[PDB]
């Protein structure tokens, strides 16, 4: 009894964790797992990945790749008589899915920051070609708009830590300086955190930052990142069981949602109007300046 | 035609293995070879033997074993590959099997030589889990080259590759009052954790305790501060091994052990140990951040 | 079926007209209307009359006149459009023709109000070529709003839209020993030139002589320093005019003059005039470059 | 007597100048000109542009859009019995073309910088999907390689000034700091120049920069940009005359090349070795530092 998994061939952290989670469950059920990987490139890429898994004589599919609603339906088409469970959707996808509430993760983030009293807030989305990123960005916009705040700046990365840094620097070097940032995944946050820091500012204290995923490394970012936990362990367990129900011709054939949670660590703080004095401010320097003469 | 290659890998969502598997796919794409992956439920050699049997059932044309195995365990696993070209990305002392691994002998030398050159003497080690042969070799290497530079390490400790295990060991060590000036760490995640431990212990990475990673995984260039570490080029290892495996399935290869080079990547976690006033080149940093921080408040005004 | 629209434009490779024509295409693409362009050999009204006759020969379904014409000249050109809906992107005082232009009344107010608010009193004007009615209106505007703020400009001068004419006038002015604290400039290219003139005259843009553009063309966000200027949204003007023209060819439109808004875009060329009491936020610039420059040499060490 | 021109619908400076140049000539000859524009999107886009111009009952075509060698031949196919002259090519295109020597423009740039003594050099290409940018990048690589230098970093923009800035910042913020930059067009240079400047460095003195096009604005960049002049006035004049020959069934049916030239302004300088003294270096500061106390 064998299950096929298709996944972005792109070595990001969450997709890695998700695939671990899936294996972990299947182990407990004694179902074997095989993985094919999807060469970026959208929907035709995925249609091919599927065809391998099918050739493998699998008993069911788990599509762990982010697809447009139109693209998903196409991919479902390929699964000729094979139960297929997608880990993308949006709201009224007429396919079998499990995804986390994005509606929650965005609310939570925004509500957390707004409660701390931040008004000058900025957004750092994933690559908007990806529907993940699109939804999360919409969510933020919605709940900010719903709290009479329009974000002071938005920007798009690609999920990488380094894209996080580059956008956050570009923004700061334009002289746009928020007191808080909503970031679309934990790797981009890390990069944004460095950008802040190297820009002579303090994470939390000066610019608060809020991640999205609570991937493993995040609890140990410096300082430990406040972020939206999506429980991938859970998503694995869930989807496998769901898929097995599906192959028995008896399931909640349709969309399904999983909860998220805020994880408050040390990157979020009431915005400090950290108003230092004119004459002692120039002092920090009037020593600094001398130190070089020593050199 | 086409041709299909099986990959067995730790089912453990670490960064390097993830990158390695990406690197393998990336190449096979260029050659039009398809790839399938089975995953290995920790648990050593029997686990792997099983992983293999699936890949074989899959009607593959060759195997790439991306899981860390003892010399004895590897040979066993090789046994399972009934008639199927198999290329291991582990090896050790006496391996009579087809392998490609990075020079550990280099990566350890480089690290040690880098730190010793900066003038560190009170050095500490942070190994991977020694049940893993990766970690064992790298630890031996360090020991060797330190010993070879008349230094015996002031403390060694073992993690499990995780960032969090990095933190816990580094805290445990510091809270014992053992305080090195430098740390050799066995992978970039454990480094991250060690870095936090240092930092939260009221100390400065580089300036007070220098740290040196191992892997140069993607995130590392953006650790705060950017981590100095031993680059292993996984992009390369992928490309290499696939090509090697395809040679192998054509009955004409360097049937045996093979080694890939590594390199040091000097970033901002390494610094001459506390010399009492500061270095020229990091000062124009340390200050330009100090000068940058006050630039902000003065802006804010 | 489809439908085809003719565009007449200055054959003179300036930035805004280029952008405008891009904007027009961009929209027509979305509507599936095709576009053809004829170009107007400077030379005023006869030139344009000819341009039109080609577009008509082309069997178009409507015209967009993107060339600057006197009220008298426009009416003449309108005459040529024998039975063909024609929409002008010029207008002036009494235009009884179909037009869309930006509020010049706003763009001049905004500029003047921005500078006056920063506290500049010694202000100078740098108009486009006054043979062009663009330039004339914008110059009048400035005069009006300055006069309305009890300031008469200390010097005015005319360019030709080119960057280089910007430079030559601004040098000529400075070398006469007229030195304003601020300049209103009639388009972003001339500003660039003026900015160089200032700079090479040993003075600092913003800090010493503030400068304010007009258009916010693409390049301007990257002038050194990024130019403060009046944004006219050409993307918009394109979209607007095409839709308006298509309404027109259906015999149902706001047959007459129409106005589009403008906006100020505050970048780093505008600053309270010299006080050796410099501003908090631009100081942590002026200095963090001064501090950045020395950071370099100190690094270089 | 009427000539059709197809051009990128993308409001860059050189294409604008080129189209001016074409008109300017045709005026002198009393030939009229009409322009259709090409909606990015490669070869199908262009095949359509052509069909309009043809519908217009023109007497000849000038294709001012950058095409692959394969794509060009396709587009030539569409010109059913109509003389067509392309302003793209590469070396052995079997079509009628006029382009500038890219082989020269790259040599000149490299030779200019190498002569000044720069070794740590960096490249800033146009969008490599465009064949323009590809050739120019190859050229640089070639002549650098030919001068025993491998570039310290290469990067790709999109012709925009802003993409010039973003790549140059990204590079500098990575801590890669060349002494010289070869840039693939004058707008990207401008952006790179700001990036340098805002990075606390001096154009020329610290990082020399060399453009490509000598478009109008460039003589007034701050500081006036050193760049490879391509004479678009000339290219206009040339191509119109050539096209008219062509419609008379008597021309140099084939590839043709135009020269380029270096224009030395104030962005190029022997790389500085200025070791300033320890004790006076710290002094620049120990005043600077006080100035802020004023506030």
């Amino acid at each position: 009894l064998l299950i096929g998994v298709a996944t972005s061939s792109l070595a990001l952290h969450a997709p890695s964790q998700i695939v671990a989670a899936i294996k972990s469950r299947a182990d407990q059920l004694g179902a074997s797992v095989v993985v094919s990987m999807v060469e970026r490139s959208g929907v035709e890429a995925c249609k091919a990945a599927v065809h391998n898994l099918l050739a493998q004589r699998v008993s069911g599919l788990i599509i762990n790749y982010p697809l447009d609603d139109q693209d998903a339906i196409a991919v479902e088409a390929a699964c000729t008589n094979v139960p297929a469970l997608f880990l993308t959707a949006s709201d009224q996808t007429p396919l079998n899915s499990i995804i986390f509430s994005h509606e929650d993760g965005t609310r939570l983030g925004v509500e957390h920051l707004v409660a701390l009293g931040h008004q000058q807030i900025a957004l750092l989305a994933g690559p908007l070609s990806s529907v993940d990123a699109r939804l999360r960005l919409a969510g933020w916009h919605k709940y900010l708009t719903r709290n009479q705040i329009q974000p002071i700046a938005e920007r798009e990365g690609d999920w990488s830590a380094m894209s996080g840094f580059q956008q956050t620097m570009q923004m700061l070097n334009e002289g746009i300086v928020p007191t808080a940032m909503l970031v679309a995944n934990d790797q981009m946050a890390l990069g944004a955190m460095r950008a802040i820091t190297e820009s002579g500012l303090r994470v939390g204290a000066d610019i608060s930052v809020v991640g999205y995923d609570d991937t493993e490394d995040s609890s140990c970012y410096i300082p430990p990142l406040t972020t939206i936990k999506q429980d991938f362990r859970l998503l694995g367990q869930t989807s496998v069981d769901r898929l097995l129900q599906l192959s028995q011709g008896q399931a909640v054939k349709g969309n399904q949602l999983l909860p998220v949670s805020l994880v408050k660590r040390k990157t979020t703080l009431a915005p400090n109007t950290q108003t230092a004095s004119p004459r002692a401010l120039a002092d920090s320097l009037m020593q600094l300046a001398r130190q070089v003469s020593r050199l």
